[PDB]
C-alpha cells in the first residue's frame, strides 16, 4: 500500500492516485467533498460545510459537473467541445481537487488555487485543459481547483430573502478557500502563501474575492487572466436580479418569495437550465441572466466603486489579455459570422453587430461606439469591419475593464504586472482570422504542451515552461521575473502613468506602453458620463 | 482725356485711373458708389440703390472703410496691422471696385468677385493684400470687390421690424452683385460668367448666396477659402439676435429695455457710430472672434432655414465649387483669448490650460460636450505633453470652426450634384511675422491668390513668385472653365474632384500637386456626425 496517497483532512480520510507526467509522478486527490450536496431544500442556499465522514473517501477520479447548458453550436468540433462538461451533470457537484508533488512536500509549499471561467453559466474543474499535473511537477507548487455552482443554481437571487440570497456560487468558491486554509497543510501546502488565479468569469471571481473582506484574508496574491470584476457582464443590480429570478419562475410554471423559491425547488435541474437563456429578450454570453449580484453583502458596493475607494498597498497582482479577445465571441450572436468562412461583413451587419456586443445602451451610446470604431476613409471595407467589431466586443467586455482595474489598483498601492498573450497555438482548431482567441493562453499556463500525446512543437514546450515559471515565480515572490537573472529582459510593473506591459510569445519579452489606451479612454472615461446625463 | 479710363454705367459716367503693374498696365475704377449712403435715417436699413448722377464721378481711389472695431492686440505689428482699416472709418462706405485689363477686353471676359472676411465685425476691400491688379494683369479677368457693412451696422437685427430687419450687410453684397450683372459688361466682363470668391466670413458669405435663391441668379461659380456658412460662428437664431440687439441698445442707454422697435432703433440711430463700436464687443459675457455678437441671422427671409438644413435639402447639379483650408487654421485664433498663448513665446500650455482653452474655443456647449472634445483630442499615452497640448488646442479650434464645416459642405455638395475641387494650402510665407509655431495661419493664402508677391517692393522669394503665379492660374482656370486644371496640359499633375467617398484633395505649396484623401476625416466625423446628436439628447 502507498502511504503517500493516504491523507487525513478535518472531515476524515482520503485515498488519492499517482499520476504520470513526462517529468515524473505527481500525487492527485480528485473529487474531495467540501460542501454538503446543495440539492432538494439546499438549492439556492449558501453552501454548508461537508459533515465529517467515516471510512475512506475515494479521491481517485473527477466528480460531477455542476448543472449547466451544454454548447451545441458546432457539435463534435474540438474548439467548442474542449469547454464542455466531461463528466455527468449533477447538483451534487461541490468537490475540489488537489495536486501535489510526489512524494508530498515535507516543508511548506506555495499554493495555487484555480477558478474556472464560463461566463457564470458554465465551466468545470475537470476539463482536460485545467490538468494540474504539469504545473505541480515542473514548479513544485501545490495546486487546488474547485467546482462552483453556475447559472441559476449559483446566482439566482431574490435579494433580501433567506431562501435565495444570491452569490452562492461565489460562496462555494469561498468555502473552498476556507477548506484550503484548514487542510492544505496536510498535503504540504503553505496556507499563508495562497495565490488565486482564474480566467474570464474566473478572473472576475478572483477580483470579487479581492473586494470582499471575508474572502480577502483567505489568500495572498491574485492573477486575473482576461477578466475583471468591473466588466459590464459580471454583475447585476438588486432590482434587475429580482426581475430575472421572477421571470425564470414564470417560464417554468411557478407563481411571496418563499412560495416562489419553494416552487423552483420542485423543478428538475434540466428544466431550469432550459429556460436560463430566455429570461432576457436580448440575452447572450455577454449578458447572461444569473451573475453575481451587488446587494451590500458579498459586495458592499459596485466593483467600480470598491476599486476606486480601495487601499491596495500590500497586494501584488498579475493581469493580462490575449491578442484578440473579441474574435471568439463573435460566432455566438453577431450576424454574418461563422468559423467556417472569413466572416467578411457588410456595414449594415457591423451596425447590428454593435448592438449585440454592447447590449442595452441608448442609440446615442451605440452611435458613439460606431463613431470611434469606424475608419471614415474606409467606412465599408468588410475585412476592416470584421476586425473592428472584434475590437468593439473585445475592448468593451475584457480589455478595457482589465485596463481600468490595472490602472486603479496600481495608483492605489498594488504592485501590478500586465501582459498581452500573443502566441497562436499550433494546434488551434478555430480559423486563422480569429487570431489568438479568448481562453487559449490557459493550455500554456497549465503546461499542456508537455503532454506528448498532444501535438505541440518543441518551441511551444519551451514556451509553456517559461510561462509556468513566470506564474510560479509570481506565486512564490509576487514577482514574475526570474528572481535573479541578469541578462534575460525584465518584466516591469504596470503603472497608471507609464502603462508598461510585456508581450508573451515565442520571442523574448518585449516591453510596450498602453493597453489600447485610446480605445479604453473611450470605454472607461467618456461612455459612462454619457449613460448618465 | 484717355478713352480707356471712361466708362458709362446705368448710374452715369465714371473716370478711372491707369495702374502700373510689374507685368503691365491695368485699368482700375476704385470707389464706385453702388448704394445711397446708409447714414442717419438709413442706418440699419437695407441698401437703397445709388441714384443716377450727371457729370463724371472720379473712381480713382479706394473709398472709406465701414465703421468697425480696430484690433489693438499687437500695435505696430505687421501681422495684425495688415488687416486693420487703411482708409478713414465712415458709415458712408458702400462703394465697389473694378479692375480690368488694358486695353479693355474686346470679347466678354470672366469676372471674379471678391468678398472679404473679418468675422462680420471687420474688413475692407481696400486692404493692400486684396489688390486686384496682379490677378487682372496675369490672367486677363475682370476683378470686382465691394465694401459691405459689418458689426452692428451690418448685422444688428430686431427680426420682424422694418427699421432693423437684419442681414443688411449681406444685402449690401447682393446689391453689389446686382450692380455687376447690370454694368460689368461696360468694362468688358461677362455677366454670365461670374465667380464669387471669399475667405473666412467672406467664404461664409459666398455660401449664403448659394443658399439664397435671389442671390443665386447673380453668379455662376463659387470659391470658399477657409470658411463656410454652416460654421458655428457664421449665423445666429432670431431670438438670440434680438437679445443681442436689445443688450447693445441697453448698453448705450436705449431706450431711457426693448419696447417699441421703431422707438428703440430711432434712439440707436442718434448714437455716434463710434459709441456703438465701443460697446459692440461687450454684448456677450465671454465674447471672442469665434463668437461675435452681430452676424447673419436665420429669419426665413435671406436664409429660409439654417445653412446646414439648406445644404442637405439642396439640389446642386450644374454647380462647380472650389473649397479649401490652410494647414493650421486654429493657431492664429489662440492668441485672441486662450490662456497661455502669445505670439512672443512658444505658448506651451498645461493640461489645465488645455481644458480651459477648450471651453473658450468651443463656447456654449454642455459639460458633456466639452468632455467629449477633451477625450477625442487627448493622446492618452502622453496626456500632459505641453507641445502636443498646444497642437491639440489649435486643432480643436480649427477643426470646429473651419475645417469640418468646409468638409461637411464639400461632401454634401458633391453628393448632391456639384463638382467640387478641394485644397489644403501648406506653404508658410517667407515674409510671415507670426511665430514659427503657428505654422500656416488663417488667411495667409490670400496674398498668394492675389499675386501680391509679384509686387517688387515686398520681399518675397523668386520661388514664391512662381508659386503665386501657379495659384492665380488655378483660380482663374476655375473661373473660366469650372475646372482648375490646365486645359490641354497632360504631363502636369492633375487635380481630381472631391467626392463624398474618395474625399480627394490636393496640397498647395512649392512642390507639385500631391493628391491626398480625407479632410481630417476622423476628427470631422466627430464634429459633423456625432457631436450634434449629443447636443440634442
Ligand atoms: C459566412 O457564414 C455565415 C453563417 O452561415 C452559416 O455558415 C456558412 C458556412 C454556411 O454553411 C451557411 O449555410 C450557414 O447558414 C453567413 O451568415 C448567414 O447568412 C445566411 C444567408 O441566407 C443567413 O440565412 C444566416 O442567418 C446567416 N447566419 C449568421 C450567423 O449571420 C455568412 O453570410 C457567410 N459569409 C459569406 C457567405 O460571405
Ligand atoms: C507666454 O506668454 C503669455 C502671455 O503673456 C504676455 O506675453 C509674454 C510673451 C510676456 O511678455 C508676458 O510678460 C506677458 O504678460 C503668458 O501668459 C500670461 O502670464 C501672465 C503672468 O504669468 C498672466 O498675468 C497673464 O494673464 C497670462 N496671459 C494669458 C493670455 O494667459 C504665458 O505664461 C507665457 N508662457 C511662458 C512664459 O512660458
Ligand atoms: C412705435 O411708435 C410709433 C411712433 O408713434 C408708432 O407710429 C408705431 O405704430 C409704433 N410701433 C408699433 C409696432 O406699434
Amino acid at each position: 500500500e502507498d502511504a503517500e496517497l493516504l491523507v487525513t483532512v478535518r472531515g476524515g480520510r482520503l485515498r488519492g492516485i499517482r499520476l504520470k507526467t513526462p517529468g515524473g509522478p505527481v500525487s492527485a486527490f480528485l473529487g474531495i467533498p467540501f460542501a454538503e450536496p446543495p440539492m432538494g431544500p439546499r438549492r439556492f442556499l449558501p453552501p454548508e460545510p461537508k459533515q465529517p465522514w467515516s471510512g475512506v473517501v475515494d479521491a481517485t477520479t473527477f466528480q460531477s459537473v455542476c448543472y449547466q447548458y451544454v454548447d451545441t453550436l458546432y457539435p463534435g468540433f474540438e474548439g467548442t467541445e474542449m469547454w464542455n462538461p466531461n463528466r455527468e451533470l449533477s447538483e451534487d457537484c461541490l468537490y475540489l481537487n488537489v495536486w501535489t508533488p510526489y512524494p508530498r512536500p515535507t516543508s511548506p509549499t506555495p499554493v495555487l488555487v484555480w477558478i474556472y471561467g464560463g461566463g457564470f453559466y458554465s465551466g468545470a474543474s475537470s476539463l482536460d485543459v485545467y490538468d494540474g499535473r504539469f504545473l505541480v511537477q515542473a514548479e513544485r507548487t501545490v495546486l487546488v481547483s474547485m467546482n462552483y455552482r453556475v447559472g441559476a443554481f449559483g446566482f439566482l437571487a431574490l435579494p433580501g430573502s433567506r431562501e435565495a440570497p444570491g452569490n452562492v456560487g461565489l460562496l462555494d468558491q469561498r468555502l473552498a478557500l476556507q477548506w484550503v486554509q484548514e487542510n492544505v497543510a496536510a498535503f504540504g501546502g503553505d496556507p499563508t502563501s495562497v495565490t488565486l488565479f482564474g480566467e474570464s468569469a474566473g478572473a472576475a471571481s478572483v477580483g470579487m474575492h479581492l473586494l470582499s473582506p471575508p474572502s480577502r484574508g483567505l489568500f495572498h496574491r491574485a492573477v486575473l487572466q482576461s477578466g475583471a470584476p468591473n466588466g459590464p457582464w459580471a454583475t447585476v443590480g438588486m432590482g434587475e436580479a429580482r426581475r430575472r429570478a421572477t421571470q425564470l419562475a414564470h417560464l417554468v410554471g411557478c407563481p411571496n418569495d418563499t412560495e416562489l423559491v419553494a416552487c423552483l425547488r420542485t423543478r428538475p435541474a434540466q428544466v431550469l437550465v432550459n429556460h436560463e437563456w430566455h429570461v432576457l429578450p436580448q440575452e447572450s454570453v455577454f449578458r447572461f441572466s444569473f451573475v453575481p449580484v451587488v446587494d451590500g453583502d458579498f459586495l458592499s458596493d459596485t466593483p467600480e466603486a470598491l476599486i476606486n475607494a480601495g487601499d491596495f498597498h500590500g497586494l501584488q497582482v498579475l493581469v493580462g489579455v490575449v491578442k484578440d479577445e473579441g474574435s471568439y465571441f463573435l460566432v455566438y450572436g453577431a450576424p454574418g459570422f461563422s468559423k467556417d468562412n472569413e466572416s467578411l461583413i457588410s456595414r449594415a451587419e457591423f451596425l447590428a453587430g454593435v448592438r449585440v456586443g454592447v447590449p442595452q445602451v441608448s442609440d446615442l451610446a451605440a452611435e458613439a461606439v460606431v463613431l470611434h470604431y469606424t475608419d471614415w476613409l474606409h467606412p465599408e471595407d468588410p475585412a476592416r469591419l470584421r476586425e473592428a467589431l472584434s475590437d468593439v466586443v473585445g475592448d468593451h467586455n475584457v480589455v478595457c475593464p482589465v485596463a481600468q482595474l490595472a490602472g486603479r489598483l496600481a495608483a492605489q498601492g498594488a504592485r501590478v504586472y500586465a501582459y498581452v498573450f500573443e502566441h497562436r497555438a499550433s494546434t488551434l482548431s478555430w480559423p486563422l482570422w480569429m487570431g489568438v482567441p479568448h481562453g487559449y493562453e490557459i493550455e500554456f499556463i497549465f503546461g499542456i504542451p508537455l503532454d506528448p500525446s498532444r501535438n505541440y512543437t518543441a518551441e511551444e514546450k519551451i514556451f509553456a515552461q517559461r510561462l509556468m515559471r513566470y506564474w510560479a515565480n509570481f506565486a512564490r515572490t509576487g514577482d514574475p521575473n526570474e528572481p535573479r537573472d541578469p541578462k534575460a529582459p525584465q518584466w516591469p510593473p504596470y503603472t497608471a502613468g507609464a502603462q508598461q506591459y510585456v508581450s508573451l510569445d515565442l520571442r523574448p519579452l518585449e516591453v510596450r506602453r498602453g493597453l489600447r489606451a485610446q480605445a479604453c479612454a473611450f470605454w472607461n472615461r467618456f461612455l459612462p458620463k454619457l449613460l448618465s446625463a
